[PDB]
């Protein structure tokens, strides 16, 4: 056990005022560790706050020359080393009032003057939430105490989160307050929820973990050295027909398979050549299961989504082309009869630059798929193949701008 400068329980739960003392010594000690540039970044934040915190929401999603000329990704940088500067000795329970929104809950709990929060919403929440991975993302001011009386109460879902060991937490004093600064960057569950009671109004206290996942986001380098770690012994693991079929597929055979795949050719028109191709890349796939849970991203043409390049629904410019989109997908299982390429990093890619949806997966450890860019005489750069027949499901729905476009992020997970 390493013996921490500030000892402080895992949670301070309802204790303000042993929260805030050791929360104020933290951020005095924190200070002290922080380059010039980190505590000038951190005094930039005091002063934008929601522009910053947006910024580190979508910056991933550029290309990797538009990230590095962003007059914001100087700003970001510092103060994401500022946060990763105490990275923690051990778990801390955390809270923050959320929108239920964020989980693609559109009814209203209840509102600012109800006090009381029926059973009929309380098991609706929960249906939507159960089961379901949540991206949470970018920077985000937390408290370290459950809210009571003499506390703002904005929303009546408090979020009870569990940061793991080594998540970074950054407390520091704004003027006469004290507050602490994270990054987010990881898929929470919602465990359990609890209607409970304060100062007279019920609130929904959801109980929510991290669920690790690797997510490399824009850093495709750290990504490659992960993909490389675990399949460039890959294809030697494959039969001499399992690895032929593989690189046929890569070397433009995907056509003709994902063609057939996806007219239902195994059924209507059964092609017993492509069926032996289908079988050897599938097991291909189930060979080397992915170690661990896995974030990749895939740019989605319109016709994934059933739209087209033309359709007017897929003018995302508009707001009620990105409500209708949301309406149809979120909760939604998407189900692809063909092989689907994915990348482990977000950034955009001169292939895919007009594609306005970014599918973003979460692939739980022990799935069928391969790093494909492992393999030796391979072009193509930073590809997961995922299994033919694969269904997502569609926990949430995001917008950005890209530029003048508007495009979204699709935060889905690989179904077993
Ligand atoms: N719809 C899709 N979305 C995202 N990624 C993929 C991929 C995976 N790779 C992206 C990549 C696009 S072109 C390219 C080449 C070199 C470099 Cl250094 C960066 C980009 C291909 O090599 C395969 C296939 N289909 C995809």
């Amino acid at each position: 056990t390493y013996k921490a400068p500030i000892e402080r329980p895992e949670d301070f739960l309802k204790d303000k005022e042993k929260a805030k003392e050791w929360e104020r010594k933290e951020a005095e000690r924190i200070e002290q560790k922080l380059e010039r540039s980190e505590k000038e970044a951190l005094e930039s934040y005091k002063k934008d706050s929601v522009e910053i915190s947006k910024y580190s929401q979508t910056r991933n999603y550029f290309y990797d020359y538009q990230i590095e000329a962003n007059s914001r990704e100087k700003e970001y940088k510092e103060l994401r080393n500022a946060i990763s500067k105490n990275k923690i000795d051990k778990p801390m329970y955390v809270y923050y009032f959320e929108s239920p929104e964020k989980f693609a809950f559109n009814k209203v709990i209840r509102t600012e003057n109800q006090n009381e929060i029926s059973l009929e919403k309380f098991n609706e929440f929960k249906e939507t939430i159960q089961n379901k991975l949540f991206k949470q993302d970018g920077f985000k001011d937390i408290s370290l105490y459950e809210p009571g009386k003499g506390d703002e109460k904005p929303t009546p879902l408090l979020m009870h989160l569990k940061l793991p060991r080594n998540t970074g937490m950054l407390p520091y004093t704004n003027t006469n307050n004290v507050s602490t600064l994270i990054e987010q960057g990881y898929s929470i569950k919602i465990d359990k929820i609890v209607r409970i009671v304060i100062d007279g109004k019920h609130y929904i206290k959801a109980e929510a973990s991290v669920v690790s996942s690797l997510d490399f986001k824009d850093d495709v380098s750290k990504g490659d050295s992960w993909g490389k770690a675990n399949y460039n012994d890959w294809s030697n693991k494959l039969t001499p027909n399992e690895l032929a079929d593989v690189n046929d597929y890569m070397r433009g055979g995907y056509t003709a398979i994902n063609n057939y795949l996806i007219s239902n050719g195994p059924v209507n028109n059964p092609n017993p050549e492509l069926d032996s191709k289908i079988t050897n890349i599938e097991n291909a796939l189930k060979r080397e299961p992915i170690p661990t849970n896995l974030t990749v991203y895939r740019r989605s043409g319109p016709q994934e989504f059933g739209l087209t390049l033309t359709s007017p629904e897929y003018d995302f410019n508009k707001l009620e082309n990105i409500d209708a989109f949301k309406s149809k997908w979120e909760g939604q299982a998407l189900s692809y009869p063909n092989f689907i390429s994915t990348s482990i990093g977000s950034v955009n890619m001169s292939a895919f630059a007009k594609r306005k949806i970014v599918l973003r997966i979460t692939i739980p450890k022990g799935s069928p798929g391969a790093y494909l860019s492992a393999i030796p005489g391979y072009a193509g750069e930073y590809e997961v193949l995922l299994n033919h027949g694969s269904k997502f499901k569609i926990n949430k729905i995001d917008s950005y701008k890209d530029g003048t476009i508007t495009k979204l992020i699709v935060d889905a997970t690989l179904i077993p």
